[PDB]
């Protein structure tokens, strides 16, 4: 299982 987020501001 691969979990990640990418928040770019």
């Amino acid at each position: 299982q691969y979990n990640n987020e990418n928040n770019f501001v």
